[PDB]
């Protein structure tokens, strides 16, 4: 039984694991702690981009955003190289997904507008999708504290899987905006050891990672089987019993994805 395999991963990795894969015409849903809250970490950056795409015409992607070194908060592998040139909204979207660029995310939040540096606008975007669960409360920062049991900055595997379903595979976005999201996630650089690692090479995988303290490791993906069937796969984990310093475990995500792959295959 698949639930036992997930429980064994929890015991072997000393982790809490959440998994949701929405049901299809041809497959049952996979759910393991799918309605328990986990920290977003950087997984929010994919729907963030969807929000920016949604609220603006595509010509908005060429708006140059200028910023300063004082805006560098969090790992920002792209943004840190363009403090004096700035970056277009398109480039920020690219960096935010493909390099989980934190500064980029923060600038995209600002681009959405409104209170909380954009976290309100982001959360309302999700509310407008039908998600009454997920919440973004803080801008990215390396100084952020987010202890277990605080419901701020959380989603559920079930919630974020259905959001991603709508965005990539549903009609949340018009096809041209949808394609930009899909493409960016298809060329993610950070996800090779997670869901991607658990799916055979002939499956297409697009994804957005998240990592944090308390051993938090997330990956949200859309996968395409060799037979052309797409599935959304949300995996979230933390190791809170290990405290702030618990090591994130990518392998747990890879192995959970392997259990999923096994059943959709």
């Amino acid at each position: 039984d698949l639930a036992d395999r997930f429980a064994e991963l929890e015991r072997r990795y000393d982790a809490r694991l959440g998994v949701y894969v929405p049901a299809t015409g041809t497959t049952a849903a996979i759910e393991y702690r799918a309605d328990e809250r986990f920290a977003f970490c950087s997984t929010f950056k994919a729907p963030l981009v969807a929000a920016v795409l949604h609220q603006n015409p595509l010509t908005h992607l060429d708006k140059l955003i200028t910023y300063t070194s004082d805006d560098i908060r969090s790992i920002s592998p792209v943004a840190q190289q363009h403090v004096q040139t700035g970056m277009t909204i398109g480039q920020l979207c690219d960096a935010a997904i493909r390099y989980s660029d934190g500064t980029a995310a923060n600038l995209l939040l600002a681009d959405l507008g409104g209170p909380g540096g954009g976290t309100a606008a982001f959360t309302g975007y999700l509310r407008s999708l039908g998600d009454t669960v997920s919440r973004l409360d803080a801008e990215e920062s390396e100084l952020n504290r987010d202890p277990p049991g605080d419901e701020r900055d959380t989603t559920t595997p079930h919630a974020i899987a259905l959001v991603l379903q709508q965005l990539v595979l549903g009609n949340a976005l018009p096809p041209d905006k949808r394609a930009l999201l899909t493409d960016w996630m298809a060329r993610n650089t950070t996800g090779a050891k997670r869901i991607r690692a658990g799916f055979p090479a002939d499956w297409k995988v697009i994804d957005k990672t998240g990592t944090g303290d308390y051993g938090r490791a997330n990956d949200i993906a859309v996968v395409w089987s060799p037979t052309g069937v797409p599935y959304v796969v949300a995996v979230m984990s933390d190791r809170a019993g290990g405290g702030y310093d618990a090591e994130p475990r990518e392998a747990l995500l890879a192995e959970a994805a392997t259990c999923v792959a096994g059943v959709l295959a």
